């Protein structure tokens, strides 16, 4: 099972406008292409699993994207979902999402939900329907600067950071100590726990520079069923690709891993940066794995725009077989 990459394109900003950008690249939703405009204040076409144009609705990327891949999770596959692109291009919206704010939506019946909610709400309306014996137990950790932070955690302050060691009886596994996994007994518990989580952040922002900008949201799910069937979700949020080159070491190393095993030299780096050995299997493995990449269509972006873009080109080649758990 290749990885499946797919890219989304949001809406022009209003600061986009302000820096008095035109419009450089064009989502072809049926042929799948995207084409970026290069030449001229002529274009380069990739050609994607999907393509998703400035239309594209959080719904819709539930459904092409996420649906199947929860409905994999169920069997007992693990399997990671990416998010990856420049600053402020929607990576945070799509894995979480916003509440309408003059709507009286409930937070399940909201158009504005990235995967998360939506997920989370899913399994237990899928299981519940299923009805067997499913326990839920979900964690978050964040990568700063190379250090581990566990949000989900009330006891836990917000600074206090995890160690992780290479995984006895597994080696390809690794052990994030103390990282909490709090059962969720029902989806009115999903929106407490990761509300705190929400708080705990906002005091982190506060805390660390740009914090918002260069960390890694790494969200897990852990899904036990009865019949035994044991099946994980990882849902990632990247730091902005920006940093990015044609600074973040964990990023830095994503894309040498990325280009390491396109290119098929010897050595892949997973040694190097927490994310690639936490996310080991996520890339070469046993995992099954999507990429959403995001990019800006304003010319001003345009640099970034084609980076992002060469990285999932270049990811769409690695080979992933994914087995059940
Ligand atoms: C429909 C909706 C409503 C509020 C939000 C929102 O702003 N936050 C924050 C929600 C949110 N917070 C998160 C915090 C962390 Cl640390 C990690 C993930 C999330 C996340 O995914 N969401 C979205 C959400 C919404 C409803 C139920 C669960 C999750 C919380 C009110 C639950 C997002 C989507
Ligand atoms: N497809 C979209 N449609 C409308 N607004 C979007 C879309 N994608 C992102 N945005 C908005 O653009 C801004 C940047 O979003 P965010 O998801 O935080 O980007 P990132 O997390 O990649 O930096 C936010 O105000 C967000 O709500
Ligand atoms: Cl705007
Ligand atoms: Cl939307
Ligand atoms: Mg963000």
């Amino acid at each position: 099972k290749n990885i499946q990459v797919v890219v989304r394109c949001r809406p022009f900003n209003l600061a986009e406008r302000k820096a008095s950008a035109h419009s450089i690249v064009e989502c072809d939703p049926v042929r799948k292409e995207v084409s970026v405009r290069t030449g001229g204040l002529s274009r380069k076409t990739y050609t994607f699993d999907m393509v998703f144009g400035a239309s594209t609705k959080q719904i819709d990327v539930y459904r092409s994207v996420v649906c199947p891949i929860l409905d994999e999770v169920i069997m007992g596959y693990n399997c990671t979902i990416f998010a990856y692109g420049q600053t402020g291009t929607g990576k945070t919206f799509t894995m979480e999402g916003e509440r309408s704010p003059n709507e009286e939506y409930t937070w399940e019946e909201d158009p504005l939900a990235g995967i998360i909610p939506r997920t989370l709400h899913q399994i237990f309306e899928k299981l519940t329907d299923n009805g067997t014996e499913f326990s839920v137990k979900v964690s978050l950790l964040e990568i700063y600067n190379e250090e581990l932070f566990d949000l989900l955690n009330p006891s836990s302050d917000v600074s206090e950071r995890l160690q992780m060691f290479d995984d006895p009886r597994n080696k390809r596994g690794v052990i994030i100590k103390g990282l909490e996994e709090i059962t969720v007994h029902n989806k009115d518990e999903v929106y407490q726990i990761l509300e705190k989580g929400a708080a705990k952040r906002t005091t982190a922002a506060t805390l660390m520079n740009a914090y918002s900008s260069r960390s890694h949201s790494v969200f897990s799910v852990t899904i036990h069923m009865k019949e035994v069937k044991i099946g994980k979700l990882n849902l990632v949020d990247l730091a902005g690709s920006e940093n990015i080159g044609r600074i973040n070491q964990s990023l830095l190393t994503l894309g040498r891993v990325i280009t390491a095993l396109v290119e098929r030299t010897p050595h892949v780096p997973y040694r190097e940066s927490k994310l690639t050995r936490i996310l080991q299997d996520s890339l070469g493995g046993r995992t099954r794995t999507s990429i959403i990449a995001t990019i800006s269509p304003a010319s001003l972006n345009l640099e970034e725009t084609l980076s992002t873009l060469e990285y999932a080109h270049r990811a769409k080649n690695i080979l992933n077989k994914p087995e059940v758990n």
